């Protein structure tokens, strides 16, 4: 299977697989069953911002998700990602819907990874920023139902022409270039990601969420990973 590290914005409590009984943000290390969660107020129809931060010094993967009214949720988890991820990864966004649904609209996404080795600024770095997506976004690998639009957005999961999100959808977007996420001689290996998103649902209980994830370079949507598996995992183990 793929190796996945993810920050999930999980809109739908699947309490049978260890979700807390509320929408939550979570840090997922090789399992959809978050190692750490925090209660999250998803604001229907509002634009949220997720920030994900990690560095190999503090070895603490942190995320905050906020809305313009100042509400936010944060989760941090101490983890040495050297021992979790392969040296080379791809980074992406993933989302799903299920029996319940929501738009999983990404309005922007940025990412920075740096490897700072030994001495003065001999550093490798990758940064990308999308504040507008184009219909044919050649530097994104779109998987599943994910599309980019003339509207400038990345719709991770299916949305009708009429703007209605569809159930049973899963989609991801990975940045085209592999990322050298850590390296043995790197004194600091850090990454940061930010994305903004608009989750809107007619459903009184939207589902299923959006994740920022880091995976092996050849990561693909696992079979049967709509709904609670967020397009990240082949099962709920
Ligand atoms: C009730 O459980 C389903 O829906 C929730 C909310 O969307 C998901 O978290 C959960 O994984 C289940 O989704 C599966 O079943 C749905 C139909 O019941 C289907 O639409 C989904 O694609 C998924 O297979
Ligand atoms: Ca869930
Ligand atoms: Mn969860």
């Amino acid at each position: 299977a793929d190796t996945i590290v993810a920050v999930e914005l999980d809109t739908y409590p699947n309490t049978d697989i260890g979700d807390p009984d509320y929408p939550h943000i979570g840090i997922d290390i090789k399992s959809v069953r978050s190692k750490k969660t925090a209660k999250w107020n998803m604001q229907n129809g509002k634009v949220g911002t997720a920030h994900i931060i990690y560095n190999s010094v503090g070895k603490r993967l942190s995320a905050v998700v906020s809305y313009p009214n100042g509400d936010s949720a944060t989760v941090s988890y101490d983890v040495d990602l050297d021992n979790v991820l392969p040296e080379w990864v791809r980074v992406g966004l993933s989302a799903s819907t299920g029996l319940y649904k929501e738009t999983n609209t990404i309005l922007s996404w940025s990412f920075t990874s740096k490897l700072k080795s030994n001495s003065t600024h001999e550093t490798n770095a990758l940064h990308f920023m999308f504040n507008q997506f184009s219909k044919d976004q050649k530097d994104l690998i779109l998987q599943g139902d994910a599309t980019t639009g003339t509207d400038g957005n990345l719709e991770l999961t299916r949305v009708s022409s009429n703007g209605s999100p569809q159930g049973s959808s899963v989609g991801r977007a990975l940045f085209y270039a592999p990322v050298h996420i850590w390296e043995s001689s790197a004194v600091v290996a850090s990454f940061d990601a930010t994305f903004t998103f608009l989750i809107k649902s007619p459903d009184s209980h939207p589902a299923d969420g959006i994740a920022f994830f880091i995976s092996n370079i050849d990561s693909s949507i696992p079979s049967g990973s709509t709904g609670r598996l967020l397009g990240l995992f082949p099962d709920a183990n």
